[PDB]
DNA sequence: CTGTTACGGCTCCATATGGAGCCGTAACAG
DNA sequence: CTGTTACGGCTCCATATGGAGCCGTAACAG
């Protein structure tokens, strides 16, 4: 009844031995990068998934690929595990909230059994051709590529760049598209250089919609080849639609070309017109699915029926009521049962998955969670804890990677990693009951819980300088035409209930408009009337969890900007001058200094007969990514490889005599990155490391006092000490002369902010108007505000 | 703690309600096709797999596809489930028994830790390039296509059909291959019609191995297109190898072209020569892995080492000993740890998977088994039962679909379906303890267990007619050069221990030689000297579980041969003669009578935008697969659709007045097919239905007394009544004048056979010689024979 | 010296025809 | 009448080039 793990050597784990009780609420806490996330995800979930897959069918195993076996000696008492995290799934327009939560089938059964006609369960489904809309094929949206978007200027000629779509540009004469267009124009007696405005409608229709089955002969010309062939032109729009039907970035780029409109026939009901005639209680399936969760639950609880109907559909009603109660208890009460699954956030998706899992009721399954208390306001923390306890009580086990102090008191076993991070961390410090870790002086978390060290409340708060940004006519999504006023040069925090519209109001309006008006970004903004005060800003920077580099040719050393100084000081040594070298030779991205065999990568491709290609360290240069000639030059007893393999603390200690490098190294050390190596590849960097690198790069560059920063949930997967460092770095950034706007639900970040904007008072269509604004004390004095009440309670 | 299933409507289930206890040994028994297999596999395992998949990652779910949701109201208390059956997995040559059983990693760890050099775990692995053989790339077998096989006769010219490979024939002048060959010949100054024997060696080398990077210009000619292009010829062998590297039938066909030989460098060790130098106890890794399981266990138990080594590798030794004990206890003790996983039978693969699962030790997982007692001799039934009990005891649940009487006594809960099969069956009859079902007179299984009805022992046994088949120099696989003598015209049964070589000796020798010498089959036989008595046989027929038709255009009605008579009698009616029709019009595979809209299929393709195409019954002809014009003709108040939708019993009752149809219908009814419909598609037919159809077709055709039948495990998934009917049908076939040879481990089939041949006395290389032969009483009198001892005990 | 801007070079990711088995039909022999 | 054999017709399965983001370098201004 114990999960005993002996000999774990993944990432930075120093051969730890841990025993975790089963069928109990167990949480794991540690610093950012200390190794808790690796020890959980890469070891336990990976081992469980691989063990379950190896026993499945051969074709299923091949489809799922070969999962990497973790470097662990032996693990016993392991059950199949499923991991729930914040990973949005755009998927397909077919999937909605109703089908994901597994309630649409029950609604179909109820409508078929009881719903009187104005009658089969298969008829009501939009996933089958039996009862789908003939026009939209069940999608409910007539999505087509906008003819005006592909050719924004019809007056401009085709050769001038009329087409603005990838894979269809006619600028290059060597492309097959240009030859096809020329052949079509020759067949239709037209010239390519003729402006589209002067082009006949028939020619434009043929170009944009194919030849309607007509076949023509087009000759092809190559470098040394020639000939003739006969085929049919499919059309630009037809080819684009086929490619879209046949990845995420490419799908998003293609969807940007097209526009989504409601289907004119069924008005986006995804069902046949005859099927909508069936009604129960005066409402059909579409009206029921278009209401919120709370209203739907109230309607179902207040439904009137005879004894025979209740006896016929007792179990259906019980199951629907239980599922709706679980959905309203997990923390969601504003969602609509018809909203597409694509338009959701990470927290909402994770909560929906948790609700589906608890409603389904699986037994003997290990559950892995990744910070479930993020993206949600503090008013639903009790509901989330109750739902998690209910999930645990049925006979499962929970491994919640949570950092909130409230979650610790509700846990039965706490495993704390540390003491530091990276090389310093990776060992188990203390474990046991919450009281034991509270009384344990060897852990930072226990000291924080006991109140030994906490975040103090600032005494002096800055005031706006008089330059205030104004928003007029904000109506994006579920905004009820409200006007807000954000000050400048002051740390600004925006709070509100989950799904109140603050995230949309920020991301889809403010950042997009600022980018379009300042950085010249071709992004369509949201619905707004006008923005006042745009002249007071010069640069806009957005910080997210996306990796800083998609290629292994980048590293934090070159991203921060210290690599140029390192190369200059290496080339300025006596040996380099004697050899007549250059500052560009000490790099692993140009020819001359990097290893020629491995092309400055350190890994060579070793292809196997029946195995995917496996990369091994290069043996020509021992994986140092530098030839032996360059390593002959040494500065202060160290070579370039030693510097690149040297940690940040050692770099700070060694480079104290060079102020122009020490300035950036101090920023890198203070931002929180005290364990990474300068030579670490950017691909393996996690979200926290990327955010820290971006913050350090932003802080390093001098500030002119006219910059604004837009963030989103900056405390995602950060320990309390990490929050205490981040608030200090944000205060330093504000004091530098810039303005920072963040969206954080953490009370610690809010209690220290110099300006609070509240959106509510309820989620969904119920809210959308400003409740209170101003100083934190003023918001606390407000009675009708959850955020104000919590601010008053904490202070 | 209960698995409650309410409202199951899959296949032929009549809305059954079943409750199954958890964490207990539960078996399900029913007649062939009664619905037990459907109720288990299509409902419980499918629901568990879909439930687990829906909670996994989106990409994993897409890779695994969308599993069909079973037609069940609601199921509660379901754990993730894994299904183990007899499905061969050829996979790749990389996978062997050692890596499947998960013992090669432990062997590598032991060798790295203790094995003294003549030292890293990654070095000993053949799945990584670090310590793989440079020549064979870790395969251990240099498999190449035989140059002589593609051109068996070099004297014959290329135009005469020199190439015998699909996709490379030059008979068609319009093929691109012929044009490429002609261009190469023109470049090399040679003629295609020239014989290969007269072809220069350089030309043949270029043709069979490409141009070694040379580029030439080849001109293409089309129906109305022409031109020139430049490319490089890759070569016939290179293209074949690339296609083989890039399915099962195609892979087998390609492997037939090639031959497997040991690697000359490492002698098929799959490891580098330096790696083989490390030895422990005087043996290296290859010698240890080349020994049998029992010898390896004895060697490991008798290994001598100091206290320090034992302390260092205590857990490794314990795990290896436990895994070897489990492997020797499940029922396998003759396998070699280096044999490829491809060369295994279904029962051996299932037992290996069960051993791996019990060794791994998963908790809270539903286990589904498909007749685990088949393919195994009765002497290991106790070992299999003990292994299953050990698997159940650790905290899992078992759902074993077993028919053996011995397995019933070891079960704790029995769910019996019936009472008949097909439409008659599909309902739960009785359930409970063994005593309750034994005392229940409403179940056939209880009556059989109580001894109310049993299989009697025949009193008179036939004798050979003097024409005896002789086998000389049998040396295939693990045969120790023994000679056997099989009589003719007498029911012959071959028994032996599991993996004694009887299956190989039959399939790879007797059937292949008979097919080659009689039916002109181009199949390479096994290693044999000569076969005597081949002149006494005329036809050879093999019966297996393979489906009889891969297309929905076939059905048992047309496979048996009664459809021609049905069409003739339909066309002979007065209305057909008046209309001037023909006997070919009443068919669903020719033009004129079948529905033109659906092309006589009854289903139309409805393509969706973002969903795989879903087939829906045709509405033009209501899915009757016949136009309204043909249905106007009625015979005896019934139309052709009614006849095709009429069951076998009703057809027998109705068609009693036509002897030429009644003769085949009586055979179909007596073979055991009393529930299927004549119009049922052949694709949905299972193994038992296909075997019954084949047996009925064979029995229907008149016998000249010069035919031999070869079978294999005919009692796979057959109830006791099914066995009692099959033995009667086999005795009828023998009395008809033919000879039947079967390989059955069931004691009931053996005790009634008129001739018994025993192979043993042990599995693997230990056995291979005939132990006893002759009458069953003579075999029983033999003391040193497990089969003889069991025959004496039962009699 | 220090910051900004423009350009060159680089890598990673994205987008129809032949063979085998079966059914129906005609001819031939008993 | 009944079995065998040959052939025609049918269906299912199988086999390289352009764009986006980043690093390095030169020129210009303060
Ligand atoms: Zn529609
Ligand atoms: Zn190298
Ligand atoms: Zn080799
Ligand atoms: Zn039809």
């Amino acid at each position: 009844d114990y999960i005993v793990v002996k000999g774990a050597r993944e990432h930075n784990l120093k051969n730890i031995d841990v025993k975790i009780p089963r069928d109990k609420f167990v949480v794991i806490t540690g610093l950012s990068g200390s190794g808790k996330s690796s020890l959980a995800f890469d070891t336990i979930y990976a081992e469980g998934q691989r063990r379950y897959v190896e026993s499945l069918s051969s074709y299923a195993r091949q489809f799922l690929g070969q999962m990497e076996k973790p470097d662990v000696d032996y693990i016993d008492g392991l059950s199949p595990a499923i991991a729930i995290d914040q990973k949005t799934t755009s998927r397909n327009p077919r999937s909605t909230v109703g089908t994901v939560t597994e309630i649409y089938d029950y609604l179909r059964l109820l409508f078929a059994r009881i719903g009187t006609p104005h009658i089969t369960p298969r008829m009501f489904s939009f996933n089958n051709p039996y009862g789908a809309c003939p026009e939209c094929t069940g999608l409910g949206s007539l999505m087509r590529i906008d003819p005006d978007l592909v050719i924004p200027d019809k007056k401009l000629s085709l050769a001038q760049g009329a087409v603005r779509a990838s894979g269809w540009n006619i600028a290059n004469d060597e492309s097959y598209a240009r030859m096809y267009i020329d052949a079509l124009a020759k067949h239709y007696n037209f010239s390519v250089d003729t402006p589209v405005e002067e082009l006949p409608p028939h020619i434009l229709d043929i170009i944009l919609y194919g030849t309607n089955g007509e076949k023509i002969k087009i000759e092809y010309e190559r470098e040394n080849e020639k000939g003739t062939f006969m085929a049919s032109f499919p059309g630009i729009i037809n080819s684009m639609e086929r490619r879209y039907k046949e990845s995420e970035v490419m799908k998003q780029y293609y969807e940007n070309f097209m526009s989504n409109i409601p289907c004119p026939v069924c008005k986006g009901a995804r069902l046949k017109k005859e099927s909508l005639a069936v009604t129960i209680g005066g409402k059909n399936i579409y009206e029921v699915c278009c209401l919120s969760i709370g209203e739907a639950k109230e309607f179902f609880a207040n439904l009137n029926l005879t004894e025979r109907q209740q006896l016929i559909a007792r179990q259906i009603l019980k199951e629907i009521n239980a599922r709706l109660g679980f959905l309203v208890d997990v923390g969601l009460d504003y969602l609509t049962l018809a909203r597409a699954a694509g338009t959701l956030s990470g927290g909402e998706a994770q909560r929906i998955r948790l609700a589906t899992q608890i409603g389904s009721g699986l037994m003997g399954v290990i559950y892995i969670l990744d910070e479930p208390s993020i993206g949600l306001h503090q008013r639903d923390n009790d509901r989330l804890l109750r739902s998690l306890k209910k999930l645990r009580d049925l006979g499962n086990t929970l491994l919640v990677v949570e950092h909130d102090e409230d979650t610790m008191y509700a846990s039965d076993y706490i495993i704390d990693l540390g003491p530091g991070a990276g090389s310093h961390g990776g060992q188990i410090v203390a474990e046991g009951t919450v009281e034991e870790i509270k009384q344990n002086p060897n852990s930072v978390t226990g000291e924080y819980l006991s109140g030994r060290k906490k975040i103090e409340v600032p005494k002096e708060r800055r005031k706006p300088n008089g330059k205030w940004l104004e928003i007029i006519g904000a109506r994006e999504n579920n905004l009820k035409n409200i006007n807000v006023r954000i000050p400048l040069g002051v740390f600004t925090c925006i709070t509100g209930v989950s799904g109140s519209g603050k995230s949309s109001l920020i991301n889809e309006i403010l950042y997009k408009r600022l980018a379009a008006e300042l950085n010249r970004a071709s992004v369509k903004p949201g619905e707004h009337d006008l923005i006042k005060g745009i002249e007071y800003l010069d640069k806009v920077i957005d910080i997210d969890q996306s990796p800083i580099g998609r290629t292994p040719r980048s590293n934090p050393a070159t991203y921060t900007g210290v690599f140029d100084f390192i190369r200059e000081i290496f080339a300025n040594t006596t040996e380099a001058k004697t050899r007549g070298y250059k500052a560009g030779r000490f790099s692993f991205n140009v020819k001359g200094g990097r290893c020629e065999a491995c092309a400055g990568d350190g890994i060579n491709k070793i292809e196997m007969h029946f195995l995917p290609d496996i990369y091994v360290p290069c043996e020509v240069c021992k994986g140092k990514r530098y030839n032996r000639e360059t390593l002959e030059v040494r500065y202060k007893g160290k070579n370039i490889a030693e510097v690149l393999d040297m940690t940040v603390e050692e770099a700070l200690e060694f480079f104290k005599n060079i102020p122009r490098i020490h300035k950036k190294i101090e920023t890198l050390y203070d931002v929180g990155l005290g364990y990474i190596k300068l030579g670490q590849s950017s691909t393996t960097l996690s979200g926290g490391e990327a955010q820290r690198v971006k913050l350090a790069t932003e802080l390093s560059r001098k500030s002119t006092g006219k910059t604004m920063y837009i963030l989103d949930e900056p405390t995602t997967g950060l320990h309390m000490a990490d929050v205490h460092r981040l608030v200090g770095i944000l205060h330093r950034l504000v004091e530098a002369g810039n303005s920072v706007v963040v969206i954080e639900h953490n009370l610690d970040v809010i209690k220290t902010a110099d300006y609070i904007i509240d959106l509510g008072p309820e989620g969904g269509s119920g809210g959308g108007l400003v409740v209170a604004e101003g100083t934190p004390e003023e918001v606390a004095k407000v009675e009708n505000s959850y955020t104000g009440q919590f601010l008053k309670k904490v202070l």
